[PDB]
RNA sequence: UACCACCCGUGCAUUUCUGGAUCGAUCCGUACCUCAAUGUCCGGGCGCGCGACGUUGGGUUUGAGGGGAAAUUAGGUGCGCUU
DNA sequence: AAGCGCACCTAATTTCCCATTTT
DNA sequence: AAAATGGG
């Protein structure tokens, strides 16, 4: 019928097509997706929003410093407070002495011969503490022999009674449960009669003839109340004193409780500390972030010591906890009085860290155990002048470095034990791994320098035997363990303080530039005192001293460093400079001049150490020597002095540092006083340079490299000063069910009259409607026909408002909350939710039950612009805050893919396809579909791949989000494969690897598309694939069988394997040959 | 299947309701973010001020995509200096 | 070609996005 | 509506 160009698999329909392929899935999950609704605010309303209280609350919830919840949470874990899921659970733990679990259980195991460790007295006083709940398939809460036996077996042994379960276990509960079922009418009644229930089980055990101690007696002792009411925490462990690293200490405290930690993997360790740290579903955090936060903040230290029965010894470890409690500010936003509603994302953050840190501890253990002792460097190499030059240390300091690395592998093995809870100072083990990583970085750097120098010396020596023989005798191989040591995982959060940041970078830029000019004058003063010259042309007799391991190179090295500065300047500057050089006519080709100056390609000077094969740019020598190149730099700088454009200002600062440094590159070969190389600015110094620096005298290279630190901090500050726009995004999620305000429109509605002739819910409602207004209409439907309300409300004129606790419009509305009957018209306050019909159809489907709204996230985004003045001082300006609701939604699929397959080739301009019958594996149709989004991505990212010096400026200058542009292009290619799949009722067959001939931006796209159809081991790929196919993870073809295992094919729902059309027919051939 | 015609970037204007309910009709849903398309501005390139060169070249969908948020780690790229 | 110092851009890890019932 | 926590 219609051709493929006319076929429409898009929008709500592609989501129905996929909902259906998903229902064909062998295995799969339920997915969510967020829909963002901007809240409508007038400019008056947006101006009236105060973001200061929102900033205070977000910094307490998300900050990892003082006054935050990470600091109250960590200091609870470090004071000796174990966390428990309920309060009941904590009271039983605080009564472990009374129970005598071990003793009782051992006696039962011996007397009965049953050997049932799970039957301890404590697990029984529990089942009579907690009643079960009719989870809604619904459970039942009535006390029956069947009910109680199942509930008691689940609590004690952790599983429901099944046929597989040994009969002895089943009978033991049945007989007990039978006694309990006879004696107690209800779980409610049994829970009240704790002592009586224990007596009953004691009688059951005595009837069976066991001489075990009285549980009833235990119950009387256990029946006193633990003072802090409903506490989910119990003090027990000794306190970890003065841990600067808060999270790393909490992980160690928790891991200390685990036994045989080394056998465990990252997943297992993560799950056992996640349970002890945040507790399952952060149920403990409810109390600590609610009534617990009040207790610690508002109880005499003496009564927090009495109520948890803490020894006087730990008082100094508890004194800090109360300060950390008291420091978190009052919760004043989203109508919330305390922090408990914010627990779900606090848990997610900590649990994320715990999982990532536990994997990193387990990695460092494997790395530390592969460091093989005995690596040594040949004595020859340690005495080849050439291959030990430029490492800032002698051969007797590289020997000592390799010895230092082996000693630090032993200290690192003990630091890891201390971090996995085995014992020690945690803060002196973080330091060990730092000092270990630093030593191993210095060794890896030094050996990369020496191996590079070696392969350069070999090539240059060439055929000369004396050179080659002495070189090959210095040969060494870098050991596999000599690598960057992976760091310990950190944790941070809170808002960037914009006004403070700007103050800091303005202060820093002015101070560093002052200190750089000051030092250069001090160096020039000292060289003047001894009467010598900073002759930059003579100092390139150094080109000679390195060459052994002249004038042409001296003048080419001053014109290549001057030239490379212009390459990083504006087109104004690039022209002013370029013309002057063309007048001189130094270059054989002026094409090469502008190629170098404008296209940033090639060079007019190469260092001898450079392994590059491309010859420097040809020049006429006479012109080069005739003209002073340092003179040009003064002239260009002078032209760009008074421009007052920020782009020209930045060139002025770059060329200033180029002039200062080409003068310092001309210093005579001497020994300098070592205070002419000591930096007063804050910068990282490599440890080789810093041990070279802590001496009486330094070489010219040390003087020069320490001065380049001035320039590297200035160039850094420039990236932060030249930021033009950014936003402060604050996200808040409570643990409360999403409530939407359904506001009927204040307009006359003429209900369609065909609605009366229908047997549906809309029919039922349309029949009973007599009133004019849609607010009065919905009241009339509610009162007369209440089952049909929902369907009538979806059609009746309405708006959607949200009560962010920020004010808004007073509206007459009915609250629409999940698993609740719609509210009665109350007067309410809310901000209208902006959105097209496609988004609002998802809110209307919720009234019927076709969709479920989840707990939402409110996002306050505050926009900012930044500008630099004449003095290059940055200024920031904040716009009106935008508020939005990010609503996670779940949606039901209403109740083809196997009988054909389509091979898809991703090519340069679009895709090709070839469809075969899955039954007969024959060719039925082929075609090519140009995608214009591929051509647009290669056109708008051309100057990010061919102008390398300008990739940190391509986004702000060209107003692009390359991530978003790649997201749109993956959007548009997946759309076209999904459209072809839908049009021919075919499952997609893709090649496994994106070719390496393709542009870097297209390779990225073509690999975010192969990973939504083909299977990938990487979790990120599987997560993306499943969310794309609406929870569908695995599919199984009914009749197609793999050659490899003679198993039915697994699809996802694709299978890994004109030019694009030709290629797809070949991908399809490859797939067929891999099936029976 | 008729249609359309140098290419790219930047800025400006314009378009972009794309979802439901009932039996084409009636009613509900006000339309966010991004990509695009349409015209215009200036700059660059190519050919002969002007541009498709039988023809390809392109387009055809109800234009298309929209799962957020937070922390983390690792890698890559750039600039400068030294050997 | 390497090394270092300072930047920015990208890709992957891990977690959250309860419900039930009492008070 | 807020607090506590069951049921995996």
């Amino acid at each position: 019928s219609i051709p493929l160009h006319a076929f429409r698999n898009s929008g709500a329909d592609a989501r129905k097509w996929k909902g259906r392929i998903a229902l064909l899935a062998k295995r799969g999950k339920e997915t969510m997706r967020t829909l963002q609704f901007p809240l409508e605010m007038s400019e008056p309303e947006a101006a009236a929003i105060n973001t200061t209280p929102f900033a205070v609350a977000y910094n307490a919830i998300e900050g990892t410093g003082k006054g935050t919840l990470f600091d109250y949470w960590a200091k609870l874990h470090l004071a000796g407070f174990r966390f428990f899921p309920s309060g009941g659970a904590a009271t039983i733990f605080r009564q472990q002495a009374v129970f005598e679990d071990a003793s009782w259980n051992a006696a039962f195991c011996q007397q009965s011969g049953k050997d049932w460790p799970w039957l301890v007295p404590s697990k029984l006083y529990e089942r009579f503490t907690k009643a079960p709940r009719e989870v809604a398939s619904k459970k039942s809460i009535e006390f029956t022999q069947e009910n109680v036996a199942n509930e008691s077996h689940v609590s004690l042994v952790g599983a429901s009674i099944t046929d597989k379960t040994p009969e002895d276990q089943k009978e033991f509960f049945l007989k007990m449960a039978g006694a309990l079922a006879e004696k107690f009418d209800s779980w409610k009644s049994a829970n009240e009669d704790r002592i009586v229930a224990m007596k009953v089980i004691d009688e059951f055990l005595k009837s069976e003839g066991l001489h075990l101690p009285s549980l009833e007696n235990i119950a009387v002792k256990c029946s006193v109340e633990t003072k802090p009411d409903n506490a989910t925490v119990a003090w027990h462990d000794a306190p970890m004193s003065g841990v600067q690293n808060l999270a790393i200490g909490v992980f160690a405290t928790c891991a200390s409780r685990i036994d045989n930690i080394y056998d465990l993997n990252g997943g297992k360790l993560s799950k056992l500390i996640q349970e002890s740290a945040t507790t399952p579903n952060v149920t403990a955090l409810s109390w600590l972030f609610g009534k617990g936060l009040e207790y610690f903040r508002t109880t005499d230290i003496d009564t927090i010591m009495q109520d948890f029965n803490i020894p006087a010894s730990a008082k100094e470890s508890i004194k800090p906890l109360v300060e950390s409690a008291q420091a978190i500010p009052t919760m004043t936003v989203l109508g919330k009085k305390n922090y408990a509603p914010f627990r779900p994302n606090f848990g997610g953050k900590i649990d994320s860290w715990i999982a990532n840190y536990a994997s990193r501890l387990m990695l460092l253990n494997d790395i530390l155990e592969q460091i093989e002792p005995g690596f040594e460097l040949p004595q020859a190499l340690l005495d080849n002048e050439t291959l030990m030059s430029g490492i800032d240390m002698t051969g007797d300091e590289l020997k000592e470095l390799i010895e230092a690395v082996y000693a630090w592998v032993d200290a690192a093995k003990q630091g890891l034990a201390t971090l996995l809870g085995r014992g020690g100072n945690v803060d002196d083990a973080v330091q060990t791994f730092e000092q270990f990583s630093a030593m191993m970085d210095t060794l890896n750097g030094t050996l990369n320098t020496i191996s590079a120098r070696y392969v350069r010396a070999v090539e240059m020596a060439g055929k000369d035997e004396a050179r080659l023989e002495k070189l090959i005798e210095c040969k060494f191989d870098i050991p596999k363990w000599c690598k960057s040591v992976p760091k310990l995982v950190g944790i941070s959060g809170g808002l960037p303080k914009v006004e403070e940041e700007i103050k800091v970078m303005n202060a820093a830029f002015k101070d560093v530039r002052a200190r750089m000019f000051v030092r250069f004058e001090e160096i020039a003063a000292y060289v003047a005192s001894k009467g010598a010259g900073m002759d930059v042309y003579d100092a390139l007799e150094k080109r000679e001293l390195e060459q052994i391991k002249a004038h042409i190179q001296a003048y080419r090295a001053v014109l290549h460093r001057i030239g490379r500065a212009v390459q990083n300047c504006s087109e104004k500057t690039k022209q002013l400079f370029s013309s002057k050089v063309i007048e001189m006519g130094v270059f054989k080709n002026p094409s090469h001049l502008n190629n170098f100056i404008f296209n940033q390609k090639g060079a007019i000077y190469r260092s001898p150490f450079d392994r590059s094969r491309h010859a420097p740019y040809q020049l006429h020598a006479d012109k080069l020597l005739k003209n002073d190149w340092l003179e040009l730099l003064a002239e260009i700088s002078a032209t760009l002095m008074a421009s007052e454009s920020t782009e020209q200002m930045e060139d002025a600062l770059r060329l200033e540092r180029t002039r200062l440094q080409l003068q310092l590159s001309g210093l005579p070969d001497w020994e300098y006083p070592a205070s002419l190389a000591k930096p007063d600015i804050e910068v990282e110094i490599q440890t080789a340079l810093k041990m070279q620096l802590a001496k009486d005298t330094v070489t010219s290279d040390v003087l020069q490299r320490a001065f380049n630190l001035y320039s590297s901090v200035l160039s850094g500050l420039t990236f932060k000063l030249l930021r033009r726009s950014f936003s402060l995004k604050m996200r808040f999620s409570v643990a409360d069910t999403t409530q939407l305000i359904y506001v009927p429109k204040v307009c006359d509605w003429a209900i369609p009259k065909q609605y009366l002739q229908a047997e549906g819910e809309i029919g039922i409602a349309a029949r009973v409607v007599t009133e004019s207004s849609p607010a009065k209409m919905v009241t009339e439907v509610e009162m007369k026909e209440p089952k049909a309300l929902g369907h009538f409300m979806q059609q009746a004129p309405h708006d959607w408002y949200f009560d962010a606790s920020l004010g808004g419009t007073q509206v007459a509305g009915r609250i629409v909350e999940k698993g609740k009957e719609v509210g009665k018209e109350r007067k309410l306050v809310g901000y209208r939710m902006r959105g097209n019909s496609a988004y609002k159809t998802v809110l209307d489907k919720s009234l019927v039950g076709n969709t479920e709204l989840s707990q939402c996230s409110m996002i306050i985004e505050i926009p900012y612009t930044q500008t630099v003045d004449a003095d290059f001082r940055a200024q920031v300006q904040a716009g009106l805050p935008k508020v939005s609701i990010n609503l996670p939604v779940k949606e039901t699929i209403t109740a083809m893919l196997f009988d054909r397959f389509v091979a898809i080739d991703l090519g340069e301009r679009g895709l090709g396809y070839a469809v075969f019958d899955a039954k007969t594996l024959e060719l039925q149709e082929s075609g090519h579909r140009p995608i214009k989004a591929i051509t647009n991505l290669l056109n708008r990212t051309h100057h990010y791949e061919q102008r390398p010096n300008q990739r940190q400026k391509f986004q702000a200058k060209f107003n692009v989000n390359l991530s978003e542009l790649r997201e749109n292009t993956v959007g548009d290619v997946c759309h076209q494969i999904n459209r072809i799949c839908a049009y021919y009722n075919a499952f997609p067959v893709l090649e496994y690897m994106v070719p390496d001939r393709l542009d870097k931006q297209l390779k990225s796209v073509y690999e975010s598309v192969t990973n939504r159809y083909i299977w990938s081991s990487t979790d990120a790929h599987k997560s993306a694939r499943v969310q794309f196919w609406l929870g569908g993870e695995t599919w199984e073809h009914p009749y197609l069988k793999s050659a490899k295992d003679k198993k039915p094919l697994v699809l996802s729902p694709g299978r890994g394997a004109h030019a694009d059309e030709n290629a797809a027919v070949n991908i399809g051939g490859k797939f067929i040959a891999d099936i029976e």
